[PDB]
């Protein structure tokens, strides 16, 4: 039972990441993120984006969303995303908690990606009608739920459209580094440079325990983000633990060396398993998530033998295969070997 | 640096560190799936004594905020102190949750409420429809400035709530300060005196950001569950919040760390109050001390590097908070410090 | 000028309008308190043959974001059409009363939910704390399409509601539209079906603004009765509100005005029909008709200074909604104008 | 058969109000405010107001004060007003419920007023402090809930005071003509030359049914109480009946006579029980509003002769009078000569 693709916060924190919490925890500091720790990741961070910004460490990453889709949207606004999208159906609506009723319009498009095209029909849609909710945001996950990546192209043109309707632009990225470290490039033009206001930075996924942060590119939204964070119960005092994580999490490329291996892992699954004749990806795999179709005895056969992943949500022979930065060969191969088996 | 600034400045007690260190392997079913979660939540079932359902959170003040949601409507009201960190220090966090209830000050002295002043603020315009109505009472243990709420005084506010049909809710952000302070059992001073939700504050006495919602009244179990998820306040890696919980209760390290932090309150303010020009305006109860100084006294302590906080309630009025990891080294350098200056 | 917009630019009945001068007379208790509110409750109380309650506000949308928000948590979420009222038109207003909960849009034809489709929404998910919880249901009658509930067709809806603890809301702004076209009672339509909640609508069917909330779980009555306070929709100077309903009941009026409006409809759908390059989008059963014209055809219309609405649902797609006061001249110049556009 | 002294919501309308509706009524308008008789009534407030503003006409004014309070103040926000004010007590929390969540922070003052020092000192408390809420508006009652009337001198040193401390200021007006026909002013310089930013322009005590009318002076926030007030659910479509009611209202100073009136009738009913032994007057009388000590054998007495009015909600024997447009000296001379010959 041990064997486990359901998700990757089944796996623990990197031990170089509980180390650095055991080294913050000495003498006392200024709480509530007054801290030297936290100055010195905000600075570390303005480096690996190439730009000012403003870090907001929040202890989860739907806080993350809720806070930063809350100081962009009005409560008579609405917030354009994907149907599949988290903030749609995995936050028990922490959005419309915190932007006290914001509606969320679902947005047409393929492999958990917004359609440029239904994106400004979307955003044109009774503009001026009192009647009607006001679009304002729009929401895209990197990486997507699906397992799907936002390229360069497609994240420059998503931003484009918001500036061309006045729309702001929140990117959803618990998995931010599984997406980064498919494509290569830098964070800023994955960001900023693409249009990116708000930043859900996700880490608790990648190697962290809980340290979540909310990477401002508009400061001008800062005091809202702020009063919202302490508002919601997410500042916390002895902030210093969490930045004692994102520190280490940064620290010589480590959040990049644990989403690479995520990565590979994954190719690695899909590669095995899509070589079986009964088996068969719904899209290649570009982060750490996978969604095959397999045969119906063979998803009961494969949990009674122990493995655990996620099932009977999307459909019947879907199944989701998600890695960590934990994830072993071993456990790879294994379940490669007894998929092959029923196969 | 010595500072009595609060207690939030410390860190966390080593065995607190290392028992995260200890959950960090392997893996383990999330949002509080793990058997450390049911361990922690069995653990403290037996601490009071009685059935109960946790819910670990971040932060104290969402431990307060998502108590009040389930308990309160929106057209509800929550009684409580003027003083209270619920009306004060959560920038409305409280009427966040609760979709805009109506925080009402009750009168009272040392951040407690008057019983009587209380069953006139529960009775009051009652069943006018154009008035929020009175549903919910919530108390600190112990209180902000460091007083206590004795027991006797707990079962009459219980038994206010139950005559008029209200329920109470307990800011325990130093419930373990107040605990070693009356030598009584949790029970006693939480369900046994009638309170329904409480907030157990960890955190101040050595955890990193360990808070727990205990509720005893089950039939807030599902409310308090989806508020928690709707707030963002269920964290994924729910382990490493168990962990410190775990660690905070072994041993009884809680009510060591307590009565320390409340021990080296009573040597510090014994040793100021010995001084000509240094005189206390409440006895200390607990680990928060408030004294009078000289106004020189007050920078030059800040110049030798002494923090704490003065101009926020008067002037010359000094508040002095110790934690658990306050040394007598560092209470007798700042009685020494402060004895020279006299 | 000659309009099929909507029913709301119609005029009011001139007996509605007779009974606010009679009621303007002498003085009365505000809120409610006074005998004609409690006469029209009374009589409401006789013409759906169940006790009730009734919550007469200023507007059919706040009918409905109240009637929701006393059967929804904020963590709850409403079942709709996706071209219902209260997930299009109405700014949120459910949104907002319930505290942001969130409306999921279940499949149906012509703007009336599948009784299959809609088991499965309310089955999804369900026990999964990150999900939001469906706890109500919310069908208009008569829908937003101009199509028409059957009896059998409520009757199921109120069976699953039944089978998986879900609360009904009908949306019933053109309520009377329905009615007539089945020619069944008021309690065939509403609460033997299932429903627990009716946003009775009269405004649209002759009245200045008199909107009813009938309730007929009277266990919400407390929830309504604050959160229309709490959403400024009580009005001090009820019985002018209760003036429109009284006269809107007086003598089967409401039935006489919907039975018009209704047959203004049919003869308008008849002549465009029969009409070579018009098409029905459905055949009509109330006041509103959804048909299809040439791009031509409608801005030629519009040019003659005829209006309605057009480019909200599609290209070629025009609604034409009637009245009470809508004349058979003003429907034959409609038909005679696109008959010779052809 | 009773004549009653509650208060001036107990009354019906001016026999022009109800006759202006059915004039109203025979054609087609357009629906929601897009009528001409809507747009006149708004042109008619320019030209009372002297200035250019926004009308937005609302059933209730508990919705004019809380829509008008729910633009102006942020979630995070704090609204400064009066402890015994209409929006801290008489209204089920409608300013937090459409503010979402923003706090209502008493000011202390005398006879419903503010104090200009305690405002200063709650505008400027906790300043800068993320755990602290903000003050952000002001609101004050013209006239207050006991009658009482700011004075122009009053009411600038507040403007003043929210011009310095970077605060709005809100008047709820539902007496607001009691208070513009006792001090003899023009309505701009109760308002806005006061520093007055949106007000509650009552009616409905004054003689109307349910016309209640914001009046917004910073056109910065229009499209903020549109779309607050439609997704509030008091945008009626059928308007032409709530302006029809206020094109009433306003013709020929019918609404400074029926003020004038209200407030005669008041100083009529003061100053004939004054002059009785046993009874005294609390405070001076200033509008519609009266407060006496009555001994409580007297109160029952009254009581069970038909008479109604308010006897215990203040104190021992202290009777609340409210007098309005439709009040007569017939029905003064009556309780009057009731009460003279109890005592």
């Amino acid at each position: 039972d041990t064997v486990s693709f359901t998700s990757d916060n089944i796996a623990a924190a990197a031990p170089e990441i509980v180390q650095a919490m055991a080294q913050a925890c000495q003498g006392n500091a200024q709480p509530y993120g007054g801290d030297a720790l936290t100055q010195n990741v905000e600075a570390q961070l303005k480096a690996i984006f190439e730009c000012d910004l403003q870090l907001f460490l929040v202890p989860t990453g739907s806080a993350a969303n809720a806070i930063s889709l809350a100081a962009l949207t009005p409560p008579w606004g609405a917030i354009l995303c994907h149907q599949e999208s988290h903030i749609n159906n995995d936050e028990c609506g922490a959005p419309e908690f915190f932007t006290a009723g914001a509606k969320l319009i679902a947005v047409a498009g393929t492999h958990g990606k917004l359609d440029p095209q239904a994106l400004t029909q979307a955003a044109r849609n009774k503009r001026g009608d009192v009647h009607s909710v006001e679009p304002t945001t729009v929401s895209i996950t990197q990486a997507t739920e699906v397992g799907s990546i936002y390229a360069l192209d497609e994240l420059n043109e998503i931003g484009q459209i918001c500036r061309n309707e006045g729309l702001k632009l929140h990117m959803d990225g618990a998995r931010f580094a599984n997406a980064l470290s498919a494509l290569g490039c830098t964070p800023a033009e994955m960001t900023w440079k693409a249009g990116v206001d708000v930043l859900s930075f996700g880490a608790t996924k990648n190697g962290s325990l809980c340290a979540e942060a909310i990477i401002l590119f508009d400061k001008s939204y800062a005091q809202e983000i702020a009063f919202r964070r302490k508002r919601g119960g997410h500042l916390l005092s002895k902030m210093r633990f969490l930045s004692a994580q994102m520190h280490a999490y940064l620290a010589d490329d480590l959040w990049l060396t644990n989403a690479r291996h995520a990565n590979l892992m994954a190719a690695r699954l899909a590669a095995g398993l899509s070589a079986l004749s009964r088996v068969s990806l719904i899209a290649p795999t570009e982060s750490n998530i996978i969604f095959c179709r397999m045969p119906t005895k063979m998803i009961a056969a494969l949990q009674q033998q122990g493995f655990q992943f996620y099932h009977d949500r999307w459909g019947d022979g879907i199944v989701r295969l998600v890695t960590s930065f934990a994830t072993t060969q071993a456990q790879v191969d294994t379940f490669i070997a007894a998929a092959a088996q029923l196969n």
